[PDB]
C-alpha cells in the first residue's frame, strides 16, 4: 500500500536520526567508510561504541544490507541497556529512529510503527515541543560524528553540530574531541592552518587518557614545526594503541612525515594484523614505500647504484604489491588505482599504466571527487607520457565537469589554457580547443571572452547542444 507507506514516511521524516541528516550515499565510498568504522570499534579505540554502531547500521542499509543493519542496531541497544541508565529511553531515540526507518525500507510497516510509537511516547512524557523529536546535546554530538565521517562536503555542518552541543556543555570531554577533530579537518598542501591547535590542546586536557585525540595533537604540532613536542605525545600513546588500527595509521603518518620509514611501517604492520582486509592500510603502506624510494632517488640525483639501486628495486616492488593488495580488497579504492598507474608510468611501463587507468576510468559507483582525480591523473599521463594533447584536453575538461572547485582547479584551468592556445595557434578552427577555452573562461566568470569562443565553436558545429546551452546561459548576462 503506497497510501500507508506515505503516511508513515511523513512521521519518519520528523525523527532525528541518520536517515534525516542528509547523509548521501553518493558522497562516500561505502566499503571504505565501513572499514573505517570497523577499525574504530576495535579494542575500545573510542569510548563511544553507541554512535559507531548506529552509524554502521545506516551504512549497512546504504549497502543494501538491511538484515545486517538490524544486527548493528541490536548491538546499539545492548550498549544502551548494559549501562543500566536512568536515561535509557532518551539515549535510545536515535537507535529507535534508525530501527523505524530500516523496518520501513524492509516493508515492515507495523514494526516501524512500534518504534515511531516508542519515540512518540518518550517525547510526550518529557514534554518535548516536537511530537517525534527531543533536542539534546548528545544527539547533536552524534550528528556531528556522522557528518564528519561523510567527508569534506560535511565538515562545516559537523562543526556547527559540535558547536551546538558545546553551547550547552562547553567543557564536555566528548564534544571537545569532536569539535577539535573537525577544525583539524578544516585546517587541512595549503598552506596548512593551525586554527585547530587551541581546540586540540583543550580536548587533550579534558581527555588525559585518550590516545585518539593525542595523535591528532601530535600531527598538528608536527605541522607547525614543533615535532619534538609532538613526538612526546606519540611516545605517550604507543603502548596503548598496539591493537588499535585506526589510531596506529595516524601515528604511522607522524613517523612517515619525519621520514622515519621503518617506524612508520612497524606501526602499519601492527594495524594490518588487527584488520587484514583493509584497503586503506595497504595503500598507506604503499605510500610509505614510495616516499622512501623518492627520497633515495633525490639523494642520488636519480642515478642510484649499489645497495641504493637494490633498495630502490625492492621499494618499487613492495609499493606495487600493496597498491594491488588495496585494489584486491576494495575494487572501489580509487586512490590505489591512480597511485599504481602513476608508478607504472614513471617506470615507463605505459601498457601497464594504461590497463590500470582504463579500469579506473570505468569505475561507476565511486564519488565525483574520485572521478575528478582519476580524470586529472589520466590527463597528466596523456599530456606528459603519451604526448597526446587532444586526449589530455578531453580529460582535463572531464575533471572540471565533474568537480569545478577543488585544489586541482588552478592546475586544470592552466593546462587547458596552454594546450588549447597552442592548438589554436596551429588551427584556428579546432573545435575541441575553442570549446575548452569557452568552458574555462565561463567558469572563471570572463563571460565576453567565453561567448566569443563558444560562438566560434558553434559556427563550426551548429547543432552541438553543449555549445547552444553554454551560449544560452552566457546571454543571461
Amino acid at each position: 500500500s503506497e497510501i500507508r507507506k506515505d503516511t508513515l514516511k511523513a512521521i519518519l521524516l520528523e525523527l532525528e536520526c541518520h536517515f534525516t541528516w542528509n547523509l548521501l550515499k553518493e558522497d562516500i565510498d561505502l566499503f571504505e567508510v565501513e572499514d573505517t568504522i570497523g577499525q574504530q570499534l576495535e579494542f575500545l579505540t573510542t569510548k563511544s561504541r553507541l554512535a559507531l554502531y548506529n552509524l554502521l547500521a545506516y551504512v549497512k542499509h546504504l549497502k543494501g544490507q538491511n538484515k545486517d543493519a538490524l544486527e548493528c542496531l541490536e548491538q546499539a541497544e545492548e550498549i544502551i541497556q548494559q549501562e543500566h541508565s536512568d536515561k535509557e529511553e532518551v539515549r535510545s531515540l536515535v537507535t529507535w529512529g534508525n530501527y523505524a526507518w530500516v523496518y520501513y525500507h524492509m516493508d515492515q510497516l507495523e514494526e516501524a510503527q512500534k518504534y515511531t510509537g516508542k519515540i512518540g511516547n518518550v517525547c510526550k512524557k518529557l514534554s518535548s515541543p516536537s511530537n517525534y523529536k527531543l533536542e539534546c546535546p548528545e544527539t547533536d554530538c552524534e550528528k556531528g560524528w556522522a557528518l564528519l565521517k561523510f567527508g569534506g562536503k560535511y565538515y562545516q555542518k559537523a562543526k556547527a553540530a559540535f558547536e551546538k552541543a558545546l553551547e550547552v556543555e562547553p567543557d564536555n570531554p566528548e564534544f571537545n574531541i569532536g569539535y577539535a577533530i573537525t577544525v583539524y579537518r578544516l585546517d587541512d598542501e595549503g598552506s596548512v592552518k593551525s586554527f585547530s591547535l587551541g581546540p586540540l590542546r583543550k580536548a587533550v586536557t579534558l581527555n588525559p587518557d585518550n590516545s585518539y585525540i593525542k595523535v591528532f595533537l601530535a600531527l598538528k604540532l608536527q605541522d607547525v614545526h614543533a615535532e619534538a613536542e609532538g613526538e612526546k605525545y606519540i611516545e605517550e600513546i604507543l603502548d596503548q594503541i598496539s591493537s588499535q588500527p585506526y589510531v596506529l595509521r595516524y601515528a604511522a603518518k607522524f613517523y612517515r612525515r619525519k621520514n622515519s620509514w621503518n617506524k612508520a611501517l612497524e606501526l602499519l604492520k601492527k594495524a594490518l594484523e588487527v584488520t587484514p582486509t583493509s584497503s586503506f592500510l595497504h595503500h598507506q603502506m604503499g605510500l610509505c614505500y614510495r616516499a622512501q624510494m623518492i627520497q633515495i632517488k633525490k639523494a642520488t640525483h636519480n642515478r642510484p647504484k649499489g645497495k641504493d639501486k637494490l633498495k630502490v628495486d625492492e621499494l618499487i616492488s613492495s609499493a606495487i604489491f600493496h597498491f594491488k593488495a588495496a585494489m584486491e580488497r576494495d575494487s572501489m579504492f580509487a586512490f590505489a588505482y591512480t597511485d599504481l598507474a602513476n608508478m607504472y608510468a614513471e617506470g615507463g611501463q605505459y601498457s601497464n599504466a594504461e590497463d590500470i587507468f582504463r579500469k579506473a576510468l570505468r569505475l561507476e559507483n565511486i564519488t565525483d571527487d574520485h572521478k575528478h582525480q582519476i580524470h586529472y591523473h589520466y590527463g597528466r599521463f596523456q599530456e606528459f607520457h603519451r604526448k597526446s594533447e587532444n586526449t589530455a584536453i578531453h580529460h582535463y575538461l572531464e575533471a572540471l565537469k565533474v568537480k569545478d572547485r577543488s585544489p586541482l582547479r588552478t592546475k586544470l584551468t592552466s593546462a587547458l589554457k596552454k594546450l588549447s592556445t597552442k592548438r589554436l595557434c596551429h588551427n584556428a578552427l579546432d573545435v575541441q580547443s575553442l570549446s575548452a577555452l569557452g568552458f574555462v573562461y565561463k567558469l572563471e566568470g570572463e563571460k565576453r571572452q567565453a561567448a566569443e569562443y563558444y560562438e566560434k565553436a558553434q559556427k563550426i558545429d551548429p547543432e552541438n547542444a553543449e555549445f547552444l546551452t553554454a551560449l544560452c546561459e552566457l546571454r543571461l548576462s
